[PDB]
């Protein structure tokens, strides 16, 4: 299992997804999908692997993601 992070523009640092959301994201990546949907606090997000951005499905807000193999 790789480590996925999202950039928190409030602190100005990368943050680890929960073990659970990391597992969802990384399984989609390894299975060859180009994007993956997950929920956190009842809100819906898509990680776009082609742009390496997390998109909020309600507001369209974009946060950067990164992968460490």
């Amino acid at each position: 299992s790789n480590n996925w992070r999202w950039f928190d523009d409030r602190s100005g640092r990368w943050c680890s997804y929960s073990a659970s959301n990391n597992s969802t994201i990384d399984s989609a990546w390894k299975s060859g999908e180009t994007s993956v949907r997950f929920t956190a606090g009842r809100r819906r997000y898509t990680v776009q692997f082609t742009t390496m951005v997390q998109v909020n499905e309600e507001t369209g807000n974009r946060r950067p993601v990164m992968l460490t193999l």
